[PDB]
């Protein structure tokens, strides 16, 4: 048989070999010896900061690629174009240290990483993304500005759309733009007397940051977070996000009246904001991404993780469920209950959010899709099937190949 | 390198220096992880042409004689040096070697513990080994099957147990139990493509009737066994039904649920796996415990490639069938597990649900990191098919390796 990965689907029993990855460049953390596939943050899915610019042999290398993947995906490879293109970086660096990507190749390099996300099942939609370009943004100022703007745009007052905002370049011998918000939008953990939470605990060191930075706390469940950005070799400013911004949904239930006192909400857009988006070896440290939420990643790890709102026992009380034994399933039917409450309430107040059935079944096609245009599609299996009603699911009973590919968003140190 | 693992849900990291210990390899490179691969050619262990050459066999035996006397704490003592001797004798002359029973139960035990998709490896150590080493013929091969269904399933109090068949031999075919359980259920291929019943068993279904079992027509038909002796074609055992205890299916508050006619076996138990211990392989021992409720709710029943049943309970509870944002999947699975998890509590038998399952696995987890210094773990496998994230595995890191002794897959026999 072929000299690839065999990729098999257990419900359909078809097969499929995946090519693409022989394109891979930079290695995962497994070996032969042990799979690390699980591991949320191997030191192989991260780029460590750099006190020295990429020796200009490893960049070069990087940035040929990267021309080359970008005249392939416009069709002139080899063309006159292709090698004056080439020769035009390999001087910019030659001189530099470094070189620039056109306009078009930054739209190019940015849908391209997307595309390559081994953990986004929303990659279907990867051809359409609305790229702005902030490579001009000169100060923390001009972040915040660029920001509001995305959110304006993505938010479309509740019709979605996918867009990432991308701020200059690492350069050697200066500071790096960076968002030190994990997302834009984010609500506040402020740790009590006790030792408990209030509010969202995994925000607990940027809420506290926040506040070191002069930000006056609220002591709500749902304070939305003002913006820490930093532009080079500045401290980081803080910037509060104008309400009327800032969409968000109050959850209800279709059929119990009582949920709606719960007093849970959500915000409708999913930024992530740490990131760094890498692209012909040049590293984009602030460049937010949004598209628009899977329901699960609300209602059953947002708030029912034990290290999240964990609010699983709280309707579970209010549905009359035994909650004293694991066999009642208590858990179960709350989980789906908060999951149809989250779906429900983005439907009634039109903002847009996609189901795991639907979002899982388009996922089956995007893989169809691009077993055709690239011979495979990397995969994290792991982060693919939904935190819940997993073999109900398509992908579940579909194998993956996970590697990395280039154009990437990778993780990245927390800039304190 | 030792690999950093963290809980997520705990905040706590541990560092496993036990996937040191791996001499198999898995099917995961540098460049691209395999892990959620199902059958790799590397867990694999197919027929051979010739022995196993004696310096790998000489090395696997004598790290299993090791790992036996230390277990006893006679690490070091003249039985431990003699026991090697006695094991590099036999194997210079012979090529191959053999096990003691105290060994063989050492070694099945371990063999379950190192099973990384085994979320059920906290009874690892209460495991009844039935030596059937001394069998000669597939009629043997009956009669040994038929007692540890017997002693296992013991009224519905179901214990774990392992039956080993003798060893594969270079000279010889090998001992198979052509099934996948000793307990499953047909699958007609019903003229337009369909099939009634149990749709992954349709191929060993037409087996039997190729080797002239006369078929049922049920969706919930238990199958003969197809039994076979060293280069010997398969013999037709059918199984006494007083010996096959199943549970009729239905729901604690929903009464139309029994009306569904669904039922499944009380015995889980594996026949197709080959079990490996100090180099030698055992071609035929299938080993059972109880079931975990999802296996039967979610899998057996809701896989779109099984029962698939989802559907037919949606209707029966008047669901939203239309569009997948009613959740009715999710709604009707909840409610099948359910009737799964009441229905097994009703009658006489063990079960264990996948919130109680995974909680002491993380209490294995925690005794192995003490034991052993780390725990192989296949985590697409251990946390279950519905409400992942709402158990504690879902939050753990876990690293996936080969230990030996170890439960492998093996070609069909056909
Ligand atoms: C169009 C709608 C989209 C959907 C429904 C979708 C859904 C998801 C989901 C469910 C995850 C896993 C979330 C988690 O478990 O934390 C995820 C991860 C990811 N998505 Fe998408 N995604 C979408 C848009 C985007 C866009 C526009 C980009 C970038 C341009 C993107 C980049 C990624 C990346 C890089 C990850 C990995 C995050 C991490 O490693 O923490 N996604 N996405
Ligand atoms: C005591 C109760 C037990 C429970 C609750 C349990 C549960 C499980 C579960 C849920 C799986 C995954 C099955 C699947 O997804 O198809 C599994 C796999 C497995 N179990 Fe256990 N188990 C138990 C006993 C045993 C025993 C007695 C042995 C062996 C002596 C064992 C060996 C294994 C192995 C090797 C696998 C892999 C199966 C495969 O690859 O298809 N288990 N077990
Ligand atoms: N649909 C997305 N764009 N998701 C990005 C990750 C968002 C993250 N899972 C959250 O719940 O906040
Ligand atoms: N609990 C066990 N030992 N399970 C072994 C595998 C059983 C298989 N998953 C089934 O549904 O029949
Ligand atoms: C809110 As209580 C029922
Ligand atoms: C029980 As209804 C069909
Ligand atoms: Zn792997």
């Amino acid at each position: 048989g072929p000299k690839f990965p065999r990729v098999k689907n257990w419900e359909l029993g078809s097969i499929t070999y995946d090519t693409l990855c022989a394109q891979s460049q930079q290695d995962g953390p497994c070996t032969p010896r042990r799979c690390l596939g699980s591991l949320v943050l191997p030191r192989k899915l991260q780029t460590r900061p750099s006190p020295g610019p990429p020796p200009a042999e490893q960049l070069l290398s990087q940035a040929r690629d990267f021309i080359n993947q970008y005249y392939s995906s416009i069709k002139r490879s080899g063309s006159q174009a292709h090698e004056e293109r080439l020769q035009e970086v390999e001087a910019e660096v030659a001189s530099t240290g470094t070189y620039h990507l056109r306009e078009s190749e930054l739209v190019f390099g940015a849908k391209q990483a997307w595309r390559n996300a081994p953990r986004c099942v929303g990659r279907i939609q990867w051809g359409k993304l609305q790229v702005f370009d902030a490579r001009d943004c000169s100060s923390a100022q001009e972040m915040f500005t660029y920001i509001c703007n995305h959110i304006k745009y993505a938010t479309n007052r509740g019709n979605l759309r996918s867009a990432i905002t991308v701020f200059p370049q690492r350069a050697p011998g200066r500071g790096d733009f960076r968002i030190w918000n994990s997302q834009l939008v984010r609500y506040a953990g402020y740790r009590q007397q006790d030792g408990s939470v209030r509010g969202d605990p995994a925000n607990v060191e940027i809420t506290e940051l926040c506040i070191q930075h002069g930000w006056t706390p609220g002591n709500g469940r749902f304070d939305v977070l003002p913006l820490l950005l930093q532009a080079p070799d500045e401290a980081p400013e803080l910037f509060v996000l104008p309400p009327e911004l800032v969409l968000e949904v109050p959850l209800e239930h279709p059929t119990l009246e009582w949920f709606a006192a719960l007093g849970l909400r959500w915000y409708a857009l999913p930024a992530v904001s740490n990131m760094l988006l890498e692209i012909g070896g040049l590293e984009f440290s602030a460049a937010p991404f949004s598209g628009w939420y899977m329901s699960t990643e609300i209602g059953t790890r947002n708030l029912c993780d034990p290290h999240r709102y964990n609010i699983l026992e709280d309707v579970a009380v209010c549905m009359d469920l035994d909650t004293r034994t694991t066999s009642s399933l208590w858990k179960d039917k709350a989980a789906v209950e908060i999951n149809l409450a989250v779906l429900h309430s983005f439907q009634l107040a039109k903002v847009t959010i996609v189901d795991h059935h639907a979002a899982t079944v388009s996922f089956m096609k995007h893989l169809d899709n691009e077993q055709k245009a690239r011979g495979g599609c990397p995969a994290d299996w792991a982060w693919i099937v939904p935190p819940i009603s997993g073999s109900l699911t398509p992908v579940f009973h579909q194998e993956m190949v996970n590697y990395i590919l280039s154009p990437a968003f990778r993780y990245q140190p927390d800039p304190w």
